[PDB]
């Protein structure tokens, strides 16, 4: 994929001449900061040649004892005050610098970001209807924030870092030639190299990885598919057989995840190789020109750093472009809807605003397609009018075009054909805002904003007074119910606060659009999702609302049509039919056939964790050893580096300048080519161990997940899908915890450790400096990362209420357009972000300090350093190798463990990563599936008998649902369970099930209680018929065989199962019969043919019990009469519970239970419950209208 951007020059559109100042400034800034290390490394070189001009003078010709002292040192003292006053100068510079660098450029991007989401938000306030039916609005409200802040990255302090370091690779590389452009040129042959290494992992390590998402995704799929099943799955008992499934599919991404293991760190040896290769050629090369008196000591290691920095420099800009890039990207999506400007602007003041409507309304010609498809035609050549004060009623099938009236007559749509007319003008000749004022629609299904009751009116019209408020309240028959609720009129409404009814929501609509009094009325389904007792008082109201007023009514339930003045018939977008109630019945047309039918926070030990990996031992010791080498080759490079450099700055005879030299500088490839061993080992050992680790924890995880029982998969946090995450990325996480953490300290400690002891007997006094400034800085390096992330939460969590004004708005658009408050919205939106902004205006100024006093603290004490070192060199205290010898150990070293750190995975990511793994694994349960023990006997009766249970779901243990429910079950017969909502008829199966344990009381099969029981084979006796089947993605054979588990199961026991499930008959007529793959992929069934292999299933295993829990949950007529044979015949000689609700599945049963809170409160065979005239009687007289 490849996706489109914005031109660079467009980007920086909505930036006034001030921010057009500050990106100016911003960069001049940078640049200076670019150059600022440049310089210190070209003094560096003048400071040891000032101490190489007298390092070998003073040393092999004694001309005096004590005279000789002051010649050289007084020559030194006046040289390095010089180059320690420029060190100071530097930092001092770098702090004024290094804060204009990103608090103008983070100033210039929060002025241009305040404009874009006002900009943005408007943009699609302003878009059309038709607009909204084409894009998906869940990516496009995060493209509010997300791409908002995509663009936000790559426009902030991240170009200022990007011309910083483009000012470093040309600053680099000009004081490198200008200062010696031969062993440059060197070092800029080899680079392409390095380069082109560099390039060619990143393709293969790309390559390793998409390789790897896909596959996961075979084994993580079947991880989604029994996590969301998991009833079906304990109620069968297949926890072990998922796991198979789930674990042959798992040793995939562990060879391939190998695969990428080696090749990560062949990458890093490899590259690391090449840079310890460099250096050699680097300085053999060097070191020969020195010899010649061409250079000095102090041009080499200008020239080398000073490349090698520039060189880097090209690295440390990679992302910032891509930052820019993204940025770019990201703005194109949102600059694209800024700038589409639309034909029906609701912003717009251009039509006419006619006062005094009488309302006489006119469809003349509609032709009229959805723009989702224009192929299709909604209607065709549709005329009606309405006049004024009148009701037309509009009737139909479906795909008639009734709706579409409703959203033509809004103008939410403009018609290919025709005209639209009110009063006889054109409707679009006039304003729209003004049109949709006079207008008030009642859609469907009514919408509630997240606010008051009063502002939930105050959206009809913002200056309402409460008086008025107070009377269109009493006119939509919503008073007397308000003054009953908590705080009257300012009570929370919404999805935040108090649920109302149905019925309630609507009445409020009504006021919301008697507020604006229009002269036209539309009530598009107005009451189609409320029952017939609420249906009631909101048709008064309507009445009441339509009286003086035009009214177009989409209505379905004819019933509240009689009265009606007009009625308009619609087959395929035209009216056929037109007429009053009597009329029409007498036409018999269309209207007479619809009439008639009618009538996170737990605590894991790093010892706990790494007990996982123990069973590959072996692994970890090499992997210690190596890292210890590892860690070993950075003092090592400390010492050959100031070994060379003690050459030419100490003193010695230029026979042997030579040899050693060439040495030490050969010792270099020693060191990297040992890089590049202990890299490809240190990811052959380590790496292994991780890889091993993963697939070893996904399953034991998923393991103990299915182990859990179903009180676990209840919970809110363990839904299926956090659970896949938590079994997929999070299982292999751990391993930055285990030989990742001894990689890391091992090589930290035989780094620093040997580079503090080396540093401490070569010169004692200046590590006690060094090693006090350590602290200092690798603190500030932390403290960055705390007020990075600290941050970051403060201004996200600030937008969130930015966002719920948004989230209202674009996930209820229709009708904040209908109401035309989208301007409300806007206003709400734009004081929201006055806070952010605000904020955002001083953060600039936070972290311009924070970036200029990590800076500035570096480059102090970088003069700090050469300072004191200086002063023990005069004083014949130590040898300027040594200073080299310790600055290069501890400041070099102390770097080396953040590059290992920084490199390793996130450590503190990886523990909580793992102790989430280790409480699902350790997580044994109340009722334990994988045991084995139990009575299990051979007693074939099928008894049950609950006595008085009593059971709170764990989920919420406030409310009851059972409170000594007793009932009995005798072998053969049926038992029904009936009642009201929350009776507890669904537990009964779920009890038996044992898929909870009841709180008092007791549960018995066959006079034992379950309890003593196996609970797999409790489960086995029992055949469970859920609702809404769960069918697996595999073959229908496959599919009921899972039923019985643990058993050959033939072709010739197959069919016997499908035919008596009555779908024997259906499935011989399939195309290849019983091998039909259901799934996605394959046929699909209708709903009823799922219910009968559910049933087929349970009927393979053979029980002598039957749960039948509400079945049938469907309408498919035909199928229907189908599953009640297959489910009467598997009834016949089982003994049978059932979860009723059909009143004529019951009337044959042997045994009735009418429960109420818990409760018994009737029982007894249909005609006794009949005769009883209780609250069964009551249940069969509703069905007699
Ligand atoms: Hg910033
Ligand atoms: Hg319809
Ligand atoms: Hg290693
Ligand atoms: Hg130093
Ligand atoms: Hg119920
Ligand atoms: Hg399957
Ligand atoms: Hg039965």
């Amino acid at each position: 994929e490849k996706k489109p951007a914005v031109s660079v020059l467009t980007m920086f559109r909505y930036a006034g001449w001030l921010d057009r100042l500050y990106m100016l400034v911003g960069t001049l800034a940078a640049i200076i900061h670019g150059v600022a290390l440049p310089l210190m490394m070209l003094i560096f070189g003048d400071m040891t040649d000032s101490f190489a001009s007298v390092g070998n003078v003073s040393k092999n010709s004694t001309n005096m004892s004590e005279a000789d002292k002051r010649a050289m040192f007084a020559k030194l003292e006046e040289e390095m005050t010089t180059y320690a006053y420029y060190y100071t100068g530097i930092g001092a510079g770098v702090l004024i610098v290094a804060y204009i660098q990103v608090s103008f450029w983070c100033l210039a991007a929060g002025r241009q970001i305040h404009k874009i989401r006002q900009k943005f938000f408007h943009a699609i306030m302003n878009q059309e209807i038709g607009w909204f039916d084409v894009h998906d609005v869940g990516e496009l409200n995060t493209r509010l924030t997300d791409d908002v802040s995509k663009i936000n990255e790559g426009i902030g302090d991240k170009i200022g870092m990007f011309f910083q370091a483009m000012a470093t690779f040309f600053g680099g590389f000009i004081i490198g030639f200008t200062r010696g452009w031969k062993l440059t040129l060197v070092i800029l042959a080899i680079s392409p190299v390095l380069g082109l290494s560099a390039g060619i992992w990143a393709k293969i390590l790309s390559s390793f990885t998409d390789k790897e998402l896909h596959a996961y995704a075979k084994a993580g799929a079947v991880a989604e598919e029994v996590l969301a099943a998991i009833r079906t799955v304990i109620a069968f008992g297949g926890q072990k057989k998922e796991l198979e499934r789930y674990n042959n599919n798992l040793e995939e991404a562990k060879r391939l995840g190998i695969k990428k293991a080696i090749t990560a760190n062949i990458s890093m040896g490899a590259a690391f190789l090449l840079i310890y290769a460099s250096y050699a050629l680097a300085f053999w090369y060097g070191t020969s020109l020195v010899i010649s008196k061409e250079y000095s000591i102090g041009q080499v290691l200008t020239v080398f750093f000073s490349v090698l920095i520039g060189a880097f420099s090209v690295g440390q800009a990679s992302p910032n472009i891509e930052a820019f890039a993204n940025a770019r990207g990201a703005a194109y999506e949102v600059f694209k809807i800024i700038d589409n400007k639309p034909s029906i602007d609701s912003f717009s003041k251009s039509g006419h605003k006619p006062d005094n409507i009488q309302g006489n309304l006119e469809f003349k010609n509609i032709h009229f397609s959805y723009p989702s498809r224009k192929e299709v035609q909604i209607l065709k050549g549709l005329n009606l009018k309405v006049k004024s004060g009148q009701t037309v009623a509009l009737v139909g099938n479906s795909g008639c075009g009734k709706s579409t009236t409703v959203q033509l007559m809004q103008r939410l749509y403009d018609p290919l054909d025709g005209m639209v007319s009110i009063d006889g003008q054109d409707i679009r000749t006039i304003n729209v805002r003004y049109l949709r004022e006079i207008i008030g629609v009642v859609s469907q299904e009514p919408v509630l904003f997240a606010t008051t009751i009063a502002e939930n009116i105050r959206y009809g019209r913002e200056d309402v007074t409460m008086d008025e408020i107070e009377k269109a309240v009493k006119e939509a028959n919503a008073y007397d119910f308000i003054m009953k609720l908590p705080h009257q009129f300012d009570t929370l409404v919404g999805e935040r606060g108090a649920q109302l009814s149905g019925g309630q929501k609507q009445r409020i609509a009504i006021a919301r659009a008697l507020v604006r009094n229009p002269k036209i009325l539309l009530l598009d389904q107005a009451t189609s999702a409320l029952d017939t007792e609420s249906e009631a008082v909101v048709q008064a109201a309507l009445d009441k609302a339509r009286e003086g007023r035009t009214t177009i009514v989409i209505a379905h339930r004819l019933s509240t049509v009689r009265n009606a003045d007009v009625i308009a018939g619609f087959d395929g977008g035209v009216i056929v039919e037109q007429g009053n109630h009597d009329e029409l019945m007498r036409e018999k047309g269309i209207y007479f056939k619809l009439v008639m039918t009618q009538t996170d926070v737990p605590p894991a030990s790093f010892w706990r964790i790494l007990k996982l990996n123990s069973t590959e031992w072996p692994y970890f010791v090499v992997g210690i050893f190596c890292a210890i080498i590892n860690g070993g080759l950075q003092p090592a490079f400390s010492v050959i580096f100031s070994k060379v450099v003690g050459v030419f700055t100490n003193g010695g005879p230029p026979e042997t300048q030579r040899q050693n030299s060439n040495l030490f500088s050969l010792l270099f490839l020693i060191l990297g080519i040992i890089s590049f061993i202990t890299f490809f080992l240190q990811g052959f050992t380590f790496g292994k161990a991780g890889e091993i680790l993963t697939k070893r924890l996904r399953y034991m995880v998923f393991k103990s997940m299915l182990r859990q029982d179903v009180s676990w998969f209840d919970d809110p946090k363990n839904t299926t899908g956090a659970l896949t995450t938590r079994l997929a990325n999070d299982a292999a996480q751990v391993k930055g915890a285990t030989g990742s953490r001894l990689a890391v300290i091992f090589q930290n400690i035989a780094n620093l450790g040997t580079g503090i002891i080396i540093s401490l007997i070569y010169g004692w006094q200046l590590t006690l400096l060094l090693l006090a400034i350590v602290p200092i800085i690798a603190i500030a390096g932390v403290v960055e990362m705390k007020m990075l992330s600290g941050q970051a939460l403060k201004d996200k969590k600030e937008l969130e209420g930015s966002g719920k004004i948004a989230t209202e708005a674009i996930e209820n658009f229709r009708t904040v357009v209908s109401l035309t408050r989208e301007q409300k919205f806007e206003t709400m939106y734009a004081q929201s972000l006055q806070i952010p902004y605000r904020n955002a205006m001083k953060k600039a100024h936070v972290f311009g300090i924070t970036f200029s006093f990590t800076q500035a603290m570096m480059y102090f004490s970088y003069a700090a350093c050469f300072r004191f070192g200086a002063y023990l060199v005069t004083q014949q205290l130590m040898t300027f190798e040594n200073v080299l010898l310790v600055f290069s150990a501890i400041v070099f070293g102390a770097m080396a463990v953040g590059q290992v750190s920084s490199f390793a995975p996130d450590y503190a990511k990886a523990t909580v990563s793992a102790s989430h793994i280790i409480r699902i694994i350790e997580k044994t349960p109340e009722i334990d599936s994988y045991s084995t023990q139990g009575l299990k006997p051979n007693m074939l009766e099928g008894n049950v008998q609950f006595s008085g249970v009593v059971f709170n779901y764990p989920t919420r243990p406030s409310i009851p649902v059972l409170q000594g429910l007793s009932l009995e079950v005798k072998k053969g017969q049926t038992l029904a369970l009936v009642g009201s909502s929350g009776c507890g008829k669904s537990t009964v199966v779920q009890l038996l099930e044992r898929f909870y344990d009841p709180m008092a009381g007791s549960v018995f099969l066959d006079g034992k209680e379950i309890k003593q029981l196996n609970v797999q084979w409790l489960r086995a006796q029992l055949g469970i018929v859920s609702q809404e089947p769960i069918l697996f993605d595999c073959s229908i054979a496959e599919n009921i065989a899972y039923g019985d588990n643990s058993r050959v199961v033939s072709y010739e026991e197959i069919v016997r199962a499908a035919k008596e499930a009555n779908i024997h008959q259906f499935i011989d007529s399939l195309p290849d019969k019983y091998n039909t793959r259901v799934g996605d992929k394959g046929t699909q069934l209708s709903g009823g043919q799922k219910q009968r292999i559910a049933i087929a299933r349970a009927l393979v295993r053979q029980p002598h019990i039957l749960l039948l829990d509400q079945a049938t949950s469907a309408l498919d007529t035909e199928s229907e009469k189908v599953v009640q044979e297959a489910l009467d015949k598997a009834r016949e000689g089982r003994t049978c519970i059932v979860i009723a609700h059909r009143l004529s599945t019951i009337q044959n049963a042997d045994l009735i239970v009418v429960i109420q809170n818990g409760k018994v409160k009737e029982h007894g065979t249909h005609q006794q419950l009949l005769a009883q005239k209780g609250i069964y009687f009551s249940m069969v007289s509703v069905q007699a209208g």
